[PDB]
């Protein structure tokens, strides 16, 4: 009961999109420490962004100044990816990490029209 | 870039496994919030242990007497499961939550033999 797989986004060269990631239901026996977008490609995963609820928010290269979380909350993950290309085609996966209850990762494919 | 670690695993039914997890070496700017153990069966991912340096230990069931941490530290995740099942044959992931860099992973198979 770890992958929920949510909706499928389609986005468009040069516009930017909202990708989209909550955590549902909250309970206050749940904590959550961790949000985590990462990229899916050729089977291999690649870390694109987190949120900290004490940490702060991290972004990495290549997606400085183009991911941005919208609402950055321990329930809300919710991110806009600024410029789309053909590359950003693909599977991305926003990851809570819970305790003690474990992780609950959500999963959406991405893909880019022209 | 998640997946550091690929390695695999073998033991005989009713004896104890020894599954080793550890992250060497951690950058100073490098903090770990959480380490995860998962398992993979026929494309479902199942939550079984996790350590918390900031909240504790929690064993999930049907995990809760047989999965144990040996030196559970922010850089160990190490285990062992005793009572090798048949069902327990598969791929197992320790995951590491880290800020800013993300999840850092390592992937080991456990096969069941007799």
């Amino acid at each position: 009961q770890v992958v929920q797989v949510n909706d499928s986004m389609y986005g468009f060269i040069g516009t930017d999109v909202v990708l989209h990631c909550s955590f549902a239901n909250p309970l206050p026996s749940v904590k959550i420490t961790q949000v985590t977008w990462q990229k899916a490609s050729n089977g291999s995963k690649q870390n694109m962004a987190i949120y900290n609820p004490t940490m702060g928010v991290s972004v990495l290269p290549p997606y400085e100044k183009r991911v941005e979380f919208l609402r950055p909350s321990f329930i809300d993950g919710t991110i806009r990816l600024s410029g789309l290309e053909l590359e950003d085609e693909g599977m991305y996966i926003c990851e809570f990490a819970t305790f003690p209850t474990g992780n609950r990762e959500s999963q959406l494919n991405l893909t880019v029209m022209a």
